[PDB]
């Protein structure tokens, strides 16, 4: 048993606005999330971060929630010791990370890469046993 996160694809022209988001799976199985802290790379001379925003399995995100992307890397925190109704439980998008493209010489497609760690606890207060972590992509096709 563990819990999926997955960083997914997205593919677009250089200028162009894409979405790539983040899920979780099996949260259920996992006895949920309570609290989690990960971070994604992604090539700066590539990408472009125009926002990263909370998604539905996330309830309260304006006080659980808390992103930050700082060129090449995007920090990610959820925190909820205390109200069992707001724990993430379902299975689905944590987060959605809107990115622009830059111009390339020819079609690229970059890594959103999970990096430097992380923390996983359920809503226990217990770490999560076992996490698979999933890399994405941006692919960036000359236009």
């Amino acid at each position: 048993a563990s819990l999926k996160v997955t960083v997914g694809t997205a593919n677009g022209k250089p200028g162009d606005t894409v979405t790539v988001p983040v899920t979780f799976a099996d949260v259920a199985k996992m006895k949920n999330v309570g609290t989690c802290n990960f971070y994604l790379g992604y090539d700066a001379s590539l990408l472009e971060v125009v926002s990263v925003d909370a998604g539905p399995i996330v309830k309260n995100a304006a006080v659980n929630f808390s992103s930050s992307a700082s060129n090449g890397t995007i920090s990610f925190l959820f925190l909820d010791n205390t109200i069992t109704d707001e724990l993430i439980t379902a299975d689905g998008v944590f987060a959605n990370i809107k990115f622009k493209l830059k111009s390339v010489t020819a079609k690229t497609t970059t890594p959103v890469t999970f990096k430097d760690g992380g923390a996983f606890g359920d809503g226990t207060m217990s770490k999560i046993a076992s996490v698979t972590k999933t890399n994405g992509s941006v692919t960036i096709d000359p236009g």
